[PDB]
């Protein structure tokens, strides 16, 4: 067995290829996945896994230099919006319209679908560099 | 969005094709997956999701006429062994040696990998019929 | 066997991947399917299955936020036009020219071909969200 | 549009390649499909389409020299058993154990899944020759 | 064996998918086939099968609402030009320059190659509808 | 255009790879094609192309060192049986049971389907060598 | 074995599909092949096979309507330039800049690589017709 | 970028899928790779990377339960043989004939090729479990 | 075994297809790889193999006519920048901004990832010709 | 361009993957190629390239430890048989019956077809090692 790194085999393969500026998306149960973008669905039932838990695991296994979310999150989902600010304190958090957000996901290397059933619980993590 | 059935998109596709006697495997984080068998990895981190959580969701979305597990589960993993007995109290449960169990996984339509970090936490659910 | 959801295995896989705003098409026996769009043919013979029967099953298994149809349906197929208006009384129904309608089908995730032998008996169902 | 022959596009492609002695299967909603055999699912909901309707259409579009069915059908589904005997009065009808029947399906060119929710409502149609 | 419809297995598969306005091309032995367009070659030797033989079989198995040919056919291949006029006397026949004709073949579902060794012996059959 | 050789593009590709002892099959409209064996269908309608015409074209484009046919051809189809004896005078003509014949076709590089509607009009041409 | 036509199996397949105006390229050992264009490498060692030997064989097996080469060939490779002029006496020979020549290779059906180790020994053969 | 685990993207993907008892091979530059087994070539030039450097990295990123090498390594490559014995002090080390060793490589998930230019510098690492 | 040329099997395949002006990229551990471009990862651990070691092997096995690197390498990675100048003293070295450099990698035949952990340690080698 | 090694890009890729004992076949224009074995056709016309020229290039670019040929070559093709003996005087040359020889080609990594038009002009080169 693999001693270190993220436990999920699908995610490990994606993290392995990340280069500077590559993007991955963490999504709620409703976000549409653009054609041609790999979809890794971890959901089991509503609320499992949760957006926060998934985002937390990724934060410690991936070097993030920038986080992108939809402005709508601050109003429609304040609890998860704070979680992000708190989790990625040192990182730059950029907000956009949910529409612009969806356009950006077309460039993602993958969309990770969680079991999150709350509005606008989605974010794009932009890979940083280790040196 | 799909209104009914299992939430996971990969899993729904597998359940959709199940016919009478088809088998799927729920596995712990260490079970090897035979070549040619589709692997759906739901693991996030050790213990998440758990064998019990996964097995419960599947029992709720699939008609199971028989369950198969390794005999070593009773002696080395009593908690989960009893969980299976209780969950599938109405189905026929059969115990084979772990070696025979693995040979049987070769005929499975898929192996669902959980984040379970306890010994012999694996089972084969054999589909029943709705009429 | 799968306990809940749509019975058709091909359709179940399509519904499983639906995200907010994704579109699917229910079509009569004559509608052309754009290159690159998945085609699921349920027809058996003229009139089986009917547009009405197919649309009814989908409405029950999928969350629809909007329905799109060709204005021409109100002129050459009033029967199905009324059925559509009745079935989706709660949803927003928009009529476009048949030409525009066909253009929009290029973005559908799939076209479901029925055995319906009446003119303009086609519609686009746009997926809603469960939360 | 195609003027003659079976309306279903998937089925037309299968019938087109049929040579003397090739086999196709008409099945109820529960029959398992062997790995490697093409599966065409026409089901819409329980009972639609019915075994009888599907078998009738195929008999009209394909030259059948022999029909194979499981002996169990005469016991648990007399209605469909009679229909079969009547529909193919001119053809040779052989009954085998359901176990043997399933084995023979491994050599079929395709399995056509209907919405039939009654036991052992399955049959193998062996193609004849037109000259 | 298939009882009704066109005898050629490759062709039956193509006709099976035709929807209103879809196009197929019948070509002489020299027409170039655009990249991405399926080529079905029925030629055996020069003149076998002939353009006329092929076009007649297709007219009998497909509903054609419009025919398209190169204007150069009238001047350089009168026999076949008149044949088309007579065969499709009830359909709308449109003449474009051979250069425009070739550009149009890019949107065809397939090109059927005949053994015809006479100039501009090509045409596009545009599928009509059965209701 | 290709100046020399067989006109059919599909057949030319097959002949190009022939080595000493490779086999190709010429078949009537009813012969079943084994799984995994390439099928090139030249049929247009019943009787076109004919078995004799196809066999004749192949004879002049391919070096044949042996012909294999089903014994049944001599009784059930004497006219085509004579054609073969006459066409491949210098070649060795071996006869087998139609059943053994069908088994042998599994090794063929391709099956060429003609529009021949007469019994046992099938043969296997075994490639010879040019030096 | 195949009796007539080019001996090389790869090339035979390419020639077989040629339609009027299709292009193939004969290249020296250094010409870059555009992505998407099939490459058939015949080189064994420097000078084997020569551009002249390869061009001569293709001229005998393919109907050439027009030849295209880079102007630079007249300056740095007069020997092969004269050869080309003489081999294709009856055909039109167009000279373009090497840069434009390379752009046109992107439309070629194939690039045939030779062992030629002399500058600008490349040419495009545009297929003609046999009627 | 990925924070933890092996740095090589290809290897990370291989380790990610490892289950208990799965095997990977570390090989010298001459070991043949069985058909069907994925090959990951890390060699740059003779001696880079060394068998020792590669084996050391894998030992730190993978849970090794058992090591298998060819007996011949003790005779012709004592240096690397001692290395292996010391690196895997706690693991079981089985020596088989080189011929048997090669047969076992057919079951490996991958063969990692190094730049090692010394005889029998090959070994099979059998995955253990983390619980 | 292959007697001459680069030792790495993956790289040998890429060098084998190089034509005049084709490009390959040598990258540090963080450079992102554009979609569609082949990635050959030779890294083992940080600093192994080094940028200099990789570039040196390539310069000896590939005819280079031009080198391209980011301007930023001169100030942020002086050591490697000097190496680059010395190694390719004969060839033309062009410096672009890193952003412009990355756009150019879109056209590369491959990206060779090294274990280099220093910024802007990337370069494009543009193939020359041997005559 | 690649500076060293065999010039042919197809062959370079095959030599790159050779491991100890791997085999490649050099064949005359008539040797049949087993299904599943890669065929690289270098022939241009009868006698070009010749068996001797091809074998000579390979012997210089590949480390050979053993040569295998049909016994029949000694009596039916004396010239090439002598060449074989002289070229591989150091290596072991084993002679089997042609039928046995052909069975061995099943395991070859590739068959290189030459333009040789003389009987039994085939041989298997079994790869050796460089250390
Ligand atoms: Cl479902
Ligand atoms: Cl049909
Ligand atoms: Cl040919
Ligand atoms: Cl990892």
């Amino acid at each position: 067995m693999k001693k270190h790194g993220i436990l999920n085999s699908h995610l490990a393969k994606i993290l392995a290829d990340l280069g500077h500026t590559d993007k991955i998306v963490i999504a709620d149960a409703g976000l549409p996945v653009p054609d041609g973008v790999l979809k890794i669905d971890l959901s089991l039932k509503p609320g499992l896994p949760a957006f926060q838990d998934t985002a937390a695991v990724l934060a410690e296994e991936m070097a993030v230099e920038k986080v992108i979310a939809a402005a709508e999150i601050k109003a429609s989902n304040q609890e998860n919006a704070k979680f992000l600010e708190n989790l990625f304190s040192e990182q730059e958090i950029e907000y956009l319209s949910h529409e612009e957000f969806k356009l950006l996901t077309k460039d993602a290397k993958a969309v990770i679908r969680t079991g999150e059933f709350t509005p606008y619980a989605n974010c794009i993590l932009q890979a940083g560099v280790l040196f």
